[PDB]
């Protein structure tokens, strides 16, 4: 079961009433009559922003719309990096709290950071402030993603190597010094994994698969559910004969030339892409989210400054607008949708039945 947690911004010309409910007032009616009284509204209060020229209000609106979607796109991959990394719940609870409260919390009562985001700047100023902050956080969160992934791959490769049975699997956490013949210049050891069925038939055979096998050599040095591992010492140049003639009577050679440094290093690839893996971890979900909080941050300082920029397009200066934030029930949200465009839809004029006046839905 998937939960929508819908909100919807809406603004309004201050003395705009609705055609719905005939003397109504208009913030009574939000509370009480809007969906039967079943959304919970709140005043959202937005900055009187310094608009730099009338003429460049369409083009900011439209590079508003542009920017509010990028950062809902961000935010949207965020949420799910850190959902990949359990830090954050799928069907209900899609958020983490701003500013130590919950998102709801945060929505009723935002306030313009103007001490990040100077009021002295114009409407085009903030935008390319804003917008080039939340890019840089984006870019952040994808550079340490990317360089996480790298290092699961790497840590994916390693644990592979001690998969599957003793036929395909890595023997170096296996395999001990005393296991071989070391450094003869003529005698070697190979190991042959051979299927549980056919341990007798290699005990009677080994000692013949080639010339110069060591007598008595074999030993079981480990054993799965499959397969038992032994150890054959033999001559280093009767080796070919030997891995032949085993692979004909259905064993397995393992190739294993054994040194301390080929198992140090082999255990050092495990240690080492394992705490690497480990501590990109941490420092993934640390800055997921954070960037997460002032990304979410960014973005409603973005949609104040879409809605004012709209609020002036549509309903003229001076700025005075009624403005609201919606948080609508779930399976309620096409019907608050429809219950406002039919009380406010006017404001765009009889014609027009885009919405009919400035309205946003968010879907968190």
């Amino acid at each position: 079961l998937y939960t929508a947690n819908d909100f919807i911004l809406i603004s309004l010309p201050q003395n705009a009433q609705p055609v719905t409910a005939p003397g109504s007032k208009t913030d009574s009616w939000f509370n009480e009559t809007l969906i039967g009284g079943r959304a919970f509204v709140s005043d959202f209060k937005i900055p009187e922003f310094k608009i730099g020229s009338l003429d460049t209000l369409i083009v900011e609106s439209e590079e508003l719309s542009k920017v509010d979607n990028q950062i809902g796109a961000s935010i949207g991959k965020i949420i799910e990096i850190l959902q990949g990394l359990n830090e954050t719940s799928t069907n209900a609870y899609r958020t983490l709290p701003i500013n130590n409260m919950p998102v709801p919390e945060y929505l009723e009562n935002f306030q313009w950071q103007t001490r990040k985001f100077k009021l002295d700047k114009s409407i085009k100023d903030l935008i390319t402030l804003i917008s080039n902050e939340s890019s840089q956080l984006d870019a952040d969160v994808r550079a340490t993603y990317a360089n996480y992934n790298s290092a699961k791959t790497n840590l994916a490769a390693a644990e592979r190597k001690k998969t599957g049975d003793l036929s395909v699997r890595s023997l170096h956490d296996i395999v001990k010094p005393e296991d071989f013949v070391l450094n003869s210049e003529h005698l070697t050891t190979v190991l042959v994994a051979v299927p549980k069925s056919l341990k007798s038939d290699f005990e009677k055979s080994y000692e013949t698969l080639s010339k110069n096998v060591v007598p008595a050599s074999a030993s079981v040095i480990a054993e799965d559910a499959e397969y038992v591992l032994f150890n054959v010492h033999l001559f280093k140049k009767n080796v070919q004969e030997f891995t032949t003639a085993a692979r004909e009577k259905k064993f397995i050679p393992r190739e294993f030339n054994y040194s301390e440094e080929l198992i140090d290093q082999l255990k050092k690839e495990h240690d080492s892409a394992a705490s690497l893996e480990q501590s990109l971890r941490v420092q993934l979900v640390r800055l997921a989210k954070t960037a997460y909080v002032d990304v979410f941050i960014n973005w409603f300082h973005i949609k104040a400054l879409r809605v004012y920029v709209e609020s002036v397009l549509r309903y003229g200066l001076p700025p005075h607008f009624n403005i609201k934030i919606i948080a609508v029930p779930p399976k309620n949200l096409s019907k608050c949708k429809s219950e406002l465009i039919d009380a406010f839809g006017f404001l765009g004029g009889n014609a027009f039945m885009y919405e009919p006046f400035v309205m946003y839905i968010i879907n968190l």
